């Protein structure tokens, strides 16, 4: 069982087949308690929850007084992450017999909403109690999961409200990637291409070259049975695991800034194209724009942008707001040089680099509002 260590503690454990036959075991010696809360998402739970309840029943079994597994179900889509949902939550774990006091683990089953919203919950429930994640989606297992940063968003915009609390455990499961959605995998990968891009031109190396064997995995059609990622686990859990590590190091220690390479235009994007558009295919072009900045201000080579572009489009993700797929979905939306500029004014502190693996500072640089309007055009 592959370990990484983050904030100084070995919390994150990677492997396929953790769910399956590592993670309730290690709940109950590690993570002791009377009480486990689950919290998943319909597509999610109606996938996984079965196996776990009778992998913990098993692993209980041997405990006395025995713990109990309690599970709750919410709505999937980001509409969940919301004051309403943590409310009903906290509600429901009051109302259990007995209610969940602060011995409760929760258990952060699903993506980066659950994971927001989950360990929201946890850090003010009783002002706080034990949680970890079991990230699902690829984003998640790479990105959103690390970190601590929990929250849920209001009318007003994302991530508004919420805390700092960091989980026990982050247990990533690479099985999780067999079902999750194709759109959703690459949507992940734009977090994975963007941390390889900003530390290591070898790791950016050997995501072009997996590309693939990657994607055909992934577009593949498995029989009932047998494992989706067959024959490239090694593959997959070394591209994926870099990325987990690099923002895990990251995380441990300015240096922060750089995680952000490619949100800046990205987040603009999203403003106006989200919910049709996911948030990595908004920073997949927004790395594009950003890339294209710093070749504009002679910082970055024209051989590096077109590495970049073309890593993106090889994992399926779009490189610009003309891509086909992006305005079919987006009919009736436009993204105008004014809005896009308004949106990054709200955020102008860019990262740039210098050569792929390479930034041009360890933090986001200076550009003058005339620059970036003429990569907008
Ligand atoms: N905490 C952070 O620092 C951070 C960083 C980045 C993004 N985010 C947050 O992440 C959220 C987006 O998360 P996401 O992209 O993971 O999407 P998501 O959590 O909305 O999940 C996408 C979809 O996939 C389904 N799904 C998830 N895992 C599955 C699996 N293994 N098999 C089958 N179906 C599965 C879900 O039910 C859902 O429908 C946003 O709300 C954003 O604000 C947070
Ligand atoms: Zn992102």
């Amino acid at each position: 069982p592959t370990k990484i260590s983050i904030l100084g503690r070995e919390s994150i454990i990677a492997d396929f087949g953790l769910w399956r036959n590592y993670v309730a075991k290690d709940l109950i010696s590690d993570c002791s308690s009377t009480t486990y809360v689950l919290v998943t998402d319909t597509n999610i739970g109606s996938i996984y929850t079965p196996s776990f309840e009778e992998a913990f029943r098993k692993r209980a079994a041997e405990i006395t007084p025995s713990p109990r597994l309690l599970i709750y179900n919410r709505p999937p889509g980001e509409v969940s992450k919301s004051r309403q949902t943590k409310a009903d939550i906290e509600d429901w774990m009051l109302s259990q017999n007995p209610p969940c006091g602060r011995d409760t683990v929760v258990i952060a089953l699903g993506g980066g909403v659950i994971g927001d919203l989950t360990g929201f919950v946890a850090s003010t429930y009783m002002r706080g109690v034990r949680y970890v994640q079991v990230p699902t989606t690829l984003l998640a297992m790479v990105d959103s999961s690390i970190g601590g940063k929990t929250a849920i968003d209001t009318p007003l915009g994302k991530n508004l409200i919420g805390a700092i609390w960091q989980p026990t455990k982050i247990y990533i499961d690479l099985e999780f990637l067999e079902t999750l959605p194709v759109r959703e995998f690459i949507n992940g990968m734009a977090e994975v291409i963007k941390t390889a891009a900003i530390s290591s031109e070898e790791e950016f190396t050997a995501l072009e070259e997996n590309a693939e064997t990657i994607l055909k995995a992934v577009r593949r059609e498995v029989t009932p049975g047998e494992h989706r990622f067959e024959g490239t686990e090694e593959i997959l859990k070394a591209r994926i695991l870099a990325s987990a590590r690099h923002k895990a190091y990251v995380v441990s220690a300015g240096l922060r800034n750089l995680l952000n390479w490619g949100h800046s235009i990205g987040h603009a994007i999203e403003a106006i194209l989200t919910p049709q558009i996911l948030h990595g295919e908004c920073v997949a072009i927004g790395m594009v724009k950003e890339a294209e900045l710093a070749r504009h201000l002679g910082i970055l080579k024209g051989v590096a942008v077109s590495r970049i572009v073309k890593c993106l489009a090889a994992y399926g993700l779009p490189t610009s707001l003309k891509d086909a797929r992006i305005r079919k979905l987006t009919a009736g939306k436009h993204c105008s040089v004014d809005q896009l500029m308004f949106n990054m004014a709200l955020d102008k502190k860019i990262v740039l680099l210098s050569a792929i693996g390479t930034p041009y500072e360890t933090r986001a640089s200076v550009v003058a509002n005339e620059d970036i309007r003429v990569v907008l055009a």
